[PDB]
């Protein structure tokens, strides 16, 4: 049958508003809350997202994971003119409903989907897209790629003092390691922040790491 994802963008092209970002989001969610899809619902995870965007101020935004686009509308829609999200996205289906999806929230000038795996993209990042440092990183794509993904963005020299990483489903379905490694490392400062999960009624969370810069060398 159909997928979610096209049965999402088809919602949204038919009860959203054109360029009206805020509308995208909610149809989205009404949609998906009605289908009782817990991990697709993205307002609570949302207030946390737009804290931290609303915070910090990023000029430059690495997503791991876009999905149908709906953490990449929230984000966009808040950065400022001229700034950058780039968001990667192995599923080349999935990044065609995404760019459908920043089309109609008028936001596609903001975004740059990266169809590939995030450990494939993320060391050519410096070369091939011209990156220094990134400002924020939004991780939520497969779960046992955070930890290798972070220590890949540390080696490849694309963190700062300063880069905020916010990691989404960080206890369900869990990131445990990620979380042990960046909470025990002198290099970040973290934050948790509680994000519930509709029908399975629990208490997930997002965790806000922000780089301090390496450790000694010796
Ligand atoms: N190694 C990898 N690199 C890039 N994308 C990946 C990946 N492993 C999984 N993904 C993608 O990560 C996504 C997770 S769901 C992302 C949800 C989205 N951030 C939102 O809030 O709506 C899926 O679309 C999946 O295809
Ligand atoms: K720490």
């Amino acid at each position: 049958g159909d997928t979610k994802e096209q049965r999402i963008l088809r919602y949204v092209q038919q009860n959203a508003k054109p360029g009206d970002p805020q509308s995208v989001l909610e149809a989205i969610d009404t949609y998906c809350t009605q289908k009782e899809w817990a991990m697709n619902v993205g307002d609570a995870k949302g207030q946390i997202m737009d804290a931290v965007i609303r915070e910090y101020s990023p000029s430059l935004v690495l997503e791991l994971g876009a999905y149908c686009g709906y953490s990449a509308v929230r984000m966009a829609r808040l950065l400022q003119p001229g700034a950058r999200l780039l968001t990667m996205e192995i599923n080349p289906d999935c990044a065609a409903i995404t760019q459908q999806m920043l089309n109609f929230a008028g936001l596609q000038d903001k975004v740059t989907i990266l169809n590939g795996a995030s450990q494939d993209l993320i060391p050519q990042l410096k070369k091939k897209y011209d990156v220094d440092t990134l400002d924020m990183v939004f991780l939520d794509h497969w779960k046992d790629r955070y930890l290798p993904d972070t220590l890949l963005l540390e080696k490849c020299g694309l963190l700062r003092k300063g880069t905020v990483l916010l990691a989404d489903n960080v206890i369900v379905p869990g990131t445990p390691d990620f979380l042990a490694y960046v909470r025990g490392s002198s290099s970040f400062e973290c934050t948790h922040y509680s994000s519930y999960l509709e029908y399975m009624k629990v208490v997930d969370g997002l965790e806000k790491a922000i780089y301090q810069g390496p450790s000694s060398p010796d």
